[PDB]
């Protein structure tokens, strides 16, 4: 034991949410992005905007499936390009991740989903 | 009367909206993107998407706001710049509007919000 490797090195999915303010009868609504991390040592899952600010991150941590499925927690399966995730309520539109993602996802047999 | 004027001209906005489809638990999406014209001559309004094909067009026609408000039409001045509009139950997000229609805005007192 104690062999060097850097095989569990995180995957990173570039998504972004409209933060939706419901002012009476009228929605307005601005674009966030997000760098989304998603760790395969201990499935867990962070999220920072790469841009008293609010909903700037989330903390590296399991994160659970939304409901009815908050027995269980997000795993690296859940994630691809054209899907949605929902942390906290809020719902993240996946829309892209880079090429090492993109290899290990194919070495795990995921099929990687066109543009969106 | 008769004298020549195209003093209504349509004015244009720039919009999106995820289709978003459910299987299951997992939610799919694709971002589509359209040009919602605005006829000032009789507060029509008209939708194209640029790009059997379902979901490409709302033909011209007035509009009536969402609910509880279906007993009104949508005007000019529920259209900007980071605002959402719902026609037919799918909600259109505005992102931007040319020169022409920003400066019509103007014109009638209307401040465009800042990009999204």
């Amino acid at each position: 034991s104690g062999w060097v490797a850097f095989d569990k090195q995180v995957l990173s999915f570039d998504a972004y949410l409209e933060e939706e303010v419901l002012d009476k009868s009228q929605t307005n609504y601005r674009i966030r992005y997000y760098k989304i991390y998603f760790y395969p040592e201990d499935d867990t899952i962070q999220v920072n905007e790469p841009e008293l600010l609010q909903g700037t991150s989330i903390r590296r941590h399991r994160i659970t499936l939304p409901p009815p499925d908050e027995d269980q927690f997000y795993t690296v399966y859940h994630f691809n390009v054209g899907t949605e995730v929902v942390f906290y309520g809020r719902t993240f539109k996946i829309y892209d991740c880079d090429a090492f993602t993109r290899n290990f996802l194919r070495k795990i047999g995921v099929k990687v989903n066109p543009p969106v």
